[PDB]
């Protein structure tokens, strides 16, 4: 019984000669020290409340449904490094894992490192960033999100006698290395404002921040700094990150007193990264190919790079693995990620087959590289999640855990890749799943899901969640789409800058392609996307509204062009190479033809329900809140238009095993009901 409206504040913008007119840009807060916000956030809410009441025990049912499909009981298998076994393990009911360790030589009784439930102690959010035992096995470091902002508090235990030191480093990335010694570490902090991890200092565990060094500062806030440590433990790396270009600085692990020494300097569109191992360093590198190769060197020098791999147009290295007597690299061509290992020696090639058509593989936690046992990961549309150990020197594979899915049966579901003919003749990738004793051409509901930026790949693997969507008829949609990463840096670079609308054209093409080839019922198409992929649901409802039944839009970033051109806000200056900088006269133009807030229009719009978290750090809570504002006061439609906000979640929604699917029961429900 009618929706709430926001209030009109009429807020000019102008940029070459441009003026825009935002009436709800005070949404923004910068701290929440606005009522009024709070206010529209809240009636938005109940608003949302009021109108899901009906679906209720449908929620209850969904929620229920995906609650039983999980062991309530759920052990990790067990790893040891450096003299300890380590497992992860739920327990019924339990929300959080608990991590627990042994001696080696033990097999009875397991400490606690960490419980989660116990440290997430009655509050509506947790996430345990990191943790990692000091390298003589007698401290323990944690990192912390207990708001949802990605502000990491880092803490230490004595593993002796479970005490917690005083201090904590606060607003850090989460991302820190122990020195050898076990007295320092190395992390990273957020600029106060921009959260952008910029700064690296060194703490002696057990004394006052106050007095923590200030190691390295990134001048450049395209950039972002991470630390990494090295397979030999000789180096922490500073590894300095933008969308185009990389810098490797290395400290002494084995000294108190280390400054950064450069590895190779920065140059544009000159991405790398390292690790150190057998007396050499190991660079994955860009510098002869889109694609990337691998190169081995004693010396940082470039010029002395020896080619390990060589970039091939037809295939994407992504990442690499160190062992004794052979090399594992992580590669993608045909739209599939594939293993393939290589003797140091006999240069003896082998790689893992997988003949599904709708799979992923991925290079395990493998914690040393003194072994010929490899620990990979598998997952497909019909499979669950797999760890494999694969005997590099013998072939011989062993599954040491799937996941175990309660009230499943995989013959029950049929997955396909299709390729589908692009407006512009270029052929994309999708992957769909569907349950076979219910499926008749023309008649099934498609759930069509995209993200198609940065390069990401939506990986095609199993999900227990969707099964509520499978066993109700869907057939669920992967759309590999241009700015996504599955054919290589071609298909990244060919949605992004003055390319991005292929993102979008893509996804309307591969919903035709599959309406017309009997896939779906075009009466019951229904798409979600998040963040990125909330830009995504933007602009196609923009463009083709008439398209799609119900769209879910999660944490949507849809305000681009007043977003990208405001360096206060997180993550804008190390989005340029992205989307494009919109202080440029062309990218200014180009980005607006496409940016979802303002592109919102009187036009019938499908039936639509946007999520956000207050405390989203990523895309900001008041981009959908005035998104939603702007489409209330313009829509000629009269279709579902929900704001959900949640106050205590921010970008990846609600934590927890089992709350997390209070969020994905809602936004299932609303589907469903739309199916019916
Ligand atoms: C969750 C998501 O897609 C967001 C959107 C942020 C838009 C910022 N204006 N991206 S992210 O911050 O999570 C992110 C994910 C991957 C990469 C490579 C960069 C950023």
């Amino acid at each position: 019984m009618t929706p709430p409206k926001a209030e009109k504040r009429p807020y000019p913008i102008t940029t070459h000669g441009d003026t825009r007119v935002d009436d709800y840009y005070w949404l923004r807060d910068d701290e929440r020290t606005d009522p009024q916000v709070l206010d529209y956030l809240q009636a938005e809410n109940a608003f949302t409340d009021a109108a899901l009441k009906p679906q209720q025990a449908l929620r209850e049912t969904l929620y229920e449904e995906m609650v039983a499909r999980i062991p309530q009981q759920e052990h990790s298998v067990p790893y040891v490094r450096h003299g300890y076994r380590y497992q992860t393990r739920f327990e019924p009911g339990n929300e959080y894992a608990i991590y627990v360790r042994q001696p080696q030589a033990e097999s009875e009784h397991w400490d606690t490192l960490i419980d989660g439930n116990q440290r997430a102690e009655q509050r509506e959010f947790y996430t345990l960033g990191g943790l990692e035992v000091s390298p003589d096995n007698q401290k323990l470091a944690v990192a912390e999100d207990f708001l949802s902002r990605r502000q990491y508090d880092i803490r230490f235990k004595n593993l002796s006698d479970d005490s917690w030191t005083d201090e904590v480093l606060e607003n850090t990335s989460g991302s820190f290395e122990w020195a050898n010694d076990s007295a320092t570490v190395y992390y990273v902090r957020k600029h106060a404002k921009t959260l952008l991890p910029y700064q690296v200092y060194r703490h002696v565990v057990g004394t006052d921040p106050q007095l923590d060094e200030l190691i390295y500062e990134e001048q450049d806030d395209t950039f972002y700094v991470g630390l990494e440590k090295t397979t030999s433990d000789r180096f922490i790396l500073i590894h300095l990150s933008s969308t185009t270009t990389s810098e490797i600085l290395l400290l002494d692990a084995d000294r108190a007193d280390s400054t950064p020494q450069m590895f190779v300097p920065r140059r544009k569109d000159h991405e790398y990264g390292i690790d150190h191992y057998h007396q050499h360093f190991y660079i994955r590198s860009n510098k002869d190919g889109k694609n990337f190769g691998l190169y081995q060197s004693e010396q940082a020098d470039e010029a002395q790079w020896q080619t390990l791999i060589a970039p091939r147009i037809e295939v994407m290295l992504e990442g690499f693995s160190l062992f004794r007597d052979w090399l594992v690299v992580e590669e993608r061509s045909e739209g599939l990620t594939q293993l393939r290992q290589i003797h140091w020696q006999s240069g003896e090639v082998k790689r893992i087959a997988f003949d599904d058509p709708t799979y992923t593989t991925w290079l395990a936690y493998n914690p040393e590289p003194e072994t010929e046992l490899l620990r990979y990961g598998y997952s497909s549309m019909t499979t669950p999640t797999t760890l494999y150990e694969l005997n590099l020197d013998s072939d011989e594979r062993v599954m040491l855990k799937q996941q175990e899915v309660k009230n499943f049966t995989p013959e029950n579901y049929r997955s396909e890749r299709v390729w589908v003919k692009a407006r512009d003749g270029v052929e994309v990738p999708v992957s769909l799943v569907y349950r076979h004793d219910s499926f008749a051409r023309g008649t099934n509901p498609l759930m069509v899901y995209g993200y198609g930026s940065y390069g990401s790949s939506m990986d095609p693997a199993f999900s227990a969640s969707r099964l509520s969507l499978l066993d109700r008829g869907f057939v669920f949609v992967l759309a590999h789409i241009r700015g996504g990463g599955e054919l290589g840096q071609l298909w990244y670079e060919d949605g992004k800058l003055f390319k991005k609308q292929n993102t979008f054209n893509d996804f309307i093409d591969v919903t035709e392609a599959l309406i017309a080839q009997g896939y779906g019922d075009a009466k019951r198409v229904f798409a979600m996307g998040g963040s990125a992929g909330g830009l995504l649901m933007g602009a196609v409802i923009n463009q083709a509204p008439e398209l799609f039944n119900g769209i879910v839009a999660q944490v949507p970033f849809v305000d681009v062009v007043t977003t990208m051109l405001d360096e206060s806000i997180p993550l804008t200056t190390g989005e340029y190479d992205e989307w494009g900088n919109p202080n440029q006269q062309a990218y200014y133009d180009y980005i607006l033809q496409y940016s979802p807030y303002d592109q919102v229009k009187a036009q019938d719009y499908p039936h639509m329900l946007v999520t956000t978290g207050l405390h989203d750090s990523q895309v900001q809570y008041w981009e959908p809140a005035k998104w939603v504002a702007k489409l209330r006061e313009l829509k000629t439609d009269d279709r579902q238009l929900l704001l959900y906000t949640d106050m205590d979640s921010g970008h990846g929604g609600k934590s927890g095993r089992f709350k997390a699917y209070e969020d994905i029961a809602l936004e299932y429900a609303f589907i469903l009901a739309l199916a019916e």
